This record gives structure tokens, C-alpha cells and sequence, in this order.
């Protein structure tokens, strides 16, 4: 059960820290060494490369921002797959797709590497305080063997189904999420020309989980992750990559895409989700 984290971010980071406190967290990994220091200043072993740590560690998990990153850390010339053994259970919990953890799944086996997709949702304040909720595909074995350390980072743990399952759930969360979140935001856009009071406003409105975690920010003017938008962006576009394959139109789901491809390119796809129409 000795595990290694890879990827120290906004969620990385308070995830690991969680791991460390339940006694999982034997080694961790950055690109940027900075964000090592915290975990190092606590005896965490810092690996030079994914290679270095898949060598002392019996579980990988992954949370970095994008699939190609996931293929870097995993199949690059230092990657998990150049110091693993054999019996190595890898787990990425970033958000892709289903296509993609199936590809994950595939290469990693012909290293007799396992494979789950445990992607996440309740944002930053879940990652802090241990609530996320955790969708999970792949061996039900391994979900079952694997549940004391998904349990050290979230609540509600839920198996979804073979590989690319947890994805499948994320992507469906993400679609609720991105809306949910256009929604905030416009509403607060009108009720700002109607020259409503903000205090009532937040009252009334307090409803979905985007106006629960965001709006006390957002009235704030912190327009800080949060949640990236650049991730939601990239998160969307598997949703409409996704419905595509499968013949489904989810106009909403394409408007928000644009939206916040916009943002991306007006050169906000650092701030949350929550600055969309504000920055
Ligand atoms: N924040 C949320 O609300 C939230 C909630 C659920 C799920 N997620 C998903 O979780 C994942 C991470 O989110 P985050 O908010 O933690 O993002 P973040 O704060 O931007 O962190 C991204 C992490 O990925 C690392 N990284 C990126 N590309 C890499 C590469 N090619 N090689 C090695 N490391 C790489 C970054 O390293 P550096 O430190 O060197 O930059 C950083 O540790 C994303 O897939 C996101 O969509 C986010």
C-alpha cells in the first residue's frame, strides 16, 4: 500500500497531504520541484522522475491537468512505465475520457501494470477537507483492495464500472457543473444591471453546488482557482467529443465550450471557472 502522488496542484497537493496523514504516502512527484518542499519538510521521499518513484511504491496515482500529461508522466522516456514492476496499480484521478483511460489501461497492461479512473468532483474545498467524491472505473477487485486510500482523500466513493466509467461519470459531471456554473453567472450579470442588492442575491440563490462553493468568491472579486478554466475547457471538449461518437446534441454543453474557449484564448484560462463573464 505504500503509495506515490504525481502532480502537487490545487487538488494534488491537499490530496497528498491527506494520504500522508492516513500513513499511504511514501514518495510524490512535480514537475515544478517548489511544490515538492511541503512534503519533503515531512520526510516524503521527492522522485527524480515518475520512473524513480514507480520503483518504490506499490500505487501511482496521477491528478495532472491534461490527457497528454497523463501519457507524459506515464510512457515518457522517464515515465511510470520505465521503473515500474510488474503488479503496480496505477490511478489516475485527473479528468479525460473514457477513450482515453481505455488507452491508458491497454498500454499500462502490456507492462502487467493495473489501471483505475478515479477522477473527482467537489472542487478545491472537497480536496482540502477530504469530502470529494470519487467516481471510480476499472476491476472491481481493485476498487475494493484500493477503498482505505480512496477513503484517506474523499466520502463518497462510488464504483462506476469497468475502465473508463469514472471518466464517463466525470464528463457527465462536468456538463452539469459547466452549466450550473453559466447559469451563476448570468444570473448575477442580470441581477447587476437590475441594481439589485448582492446580499439578497446571495440569500435568494443559496441553489447549486457552483453558487455554494463560488459565489462567496465571486462577490468578493476573487477570481481565483478554484477551477481553471482552461481545465474546463479542455474537460468539455471530451464531453462533446463523447457525444459526438454517440449522436447526442447537447447544445448547452457546446455554448459553454465556447464560452469558456473564449476565456482561454482572451487569456483567463488560469482564473476558476466562476470569473467566466467577469474578467
Ligand atoms: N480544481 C478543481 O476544482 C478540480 C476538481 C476536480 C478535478 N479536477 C481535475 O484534476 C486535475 C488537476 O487539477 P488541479 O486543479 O490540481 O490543476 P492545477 O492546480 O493546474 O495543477 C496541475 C498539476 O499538473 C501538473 N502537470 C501538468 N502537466 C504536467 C506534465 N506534462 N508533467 C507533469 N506534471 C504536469 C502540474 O505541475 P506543475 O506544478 O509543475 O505546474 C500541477 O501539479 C485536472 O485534470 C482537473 O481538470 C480539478
Amino acid at each position: 500500500m505504500r503509495v506515490g502522488f504525481i502532480g502537487l496542484g490545487i487538488m494534488g497537493g491537499p490530496m497528498a497531504t491527506h494520504l500522508l496523514k492516513a500513513g499511504f504516502l511514501a514518495a510524490v512527484y512535480n514537475r515544478t520541484r517548489e511544490k515538492t518542499k511541503p512534503f519533503a519538510e515531512a520526510g516524503v521521499y521527492v522522485a527524480e522522475s515518475p520512473a524513480d518513484l514507480a520503483k518504490r511504491v506499490d500505487v501511482v496515482i496521477v491528478m495532472v491537468s491534461d490527457a497528454p500529461d497523463v501519457e507524459q508522466v506515464l510512457f515518457g522516456p522517464s515515465g511510470v512505465v520505465e521503473g515500474a514492476r510488474p503488479g503496480l496499480i496505477v490511478v489516475d484521478m485527473s479528468t479525460n475520457s473514457p477513450d482515453w483511460a481505455r488507452k491508458f489501461a491497454e498500454r499500462l497492461a502490456q507492462y502487467g501494470i493495473e489501471f483505475l479512473d478515479a477522477p473527482v468532483t467537489g472542487g478545491q474545498k472537497g480536496a482540502i477537507e477530504g469530502t470529494l467524491t470519487i467516481m471510480v472505473g476499472g476491476k472491481e477487485e481493485l476498487f475494493h483492495r484500493l477503498l482505505p486510500i480512496f477513503k484517506a482523500m474523499g466520502r463518497d466513493i462510488v464504483y462506476m464500472g469497468p475502465v473508463g466509467y469514472g471518466q464517463a461519470m466525470k464528463l457527465v459531471n462536468q456538463v452539469v457543473v459547466a452549466l450550473n456554473t453559466v447559469a451563476m453567472v448570468e444570473g448575477l450579470k442580470l441581477a447587476k444591471a437590475l441594481g439589485l442588492d448582492m446580499d439578497k442575491v446571495a440569500e435568494v440563490l443559496t441553489r447549486s453546488g457552483a453558487i455554494e462553493l463560488y459565489l462567496p468568491k465571486l462577490l468578493k472579486g476573487d477570481l481565483s482557482p478554484g477551477f481553471k478554466a482552461e481545465h474546463l475547457k479542455k474537460d468539455l471538449g471530451y464531453v462533446l467529443e463523447e457525444a459526438r461518437k454517440r449522436g447526442v446534441k447537447l447544445p448547452g454543453a457546446e455554448l459553454a465550450y465556447e464560452l469558456y474557449r473564449k476565456m482561454v484564448e482572451d487569456g483567463a484560462g488560469s482564473l476558476g471557472i466562476h470569473a467566466l463573464g467577469f474578467y
